């Protein structure tokens, strides 16, 4: 008789709209979360290179540590491959359990209301 779990995901309300720009990007741009900080652009691509070749792979690095944040973006060549990557969970890289994201519409802190 085993069991246990937990979580906490916000909901938020009222999202600000912006020109956005570059749709093809966000369209074929997935945000990888939990790279272990030991997974570089390549090391990562080496993984997301099977489903498809990433035309652009960026890995965010700690803005304070200046090393690795543990998350980045993977831009596939086609919408099919990426789609395959989406339905290819879970994801294990660097010997750790990661978690990919659509990337589209991502938390973007701001300030000052702009409208009318």
């Amino acid at each position: 008789g085993s069991s246990g779990s937990s979580g906490m995901e916000k909901t938020l309300e009222t999202v600000p709209l912006e020109r956005k720009k570059r749709e093809k990007e966000q369209f074929r741009k997935l945000f990888i979360g939990g790279l272990s900080f030991e997974t570089t652009e390549e090391s990562l691509r080496n993984y997301y290179e099977q489903w498809g070749k990433l035309t652009d792979c960026v890995v965010m690095r700690d803005p304070a540590s200046k090393r690795s944040r543990g998350f980045g973006f993977v831009t596939f060549s086609s919408m099919a491959e990426v789609d395959a990557a989406m339905a290819a969970r879970p994801h294990s890289i660097d010997g750790r359990v990661v978690e990919p994201k659509r990337a589209v519409a991502r938390e973007e802190s701001g300030s000052g209301p702009s409208s009318g």
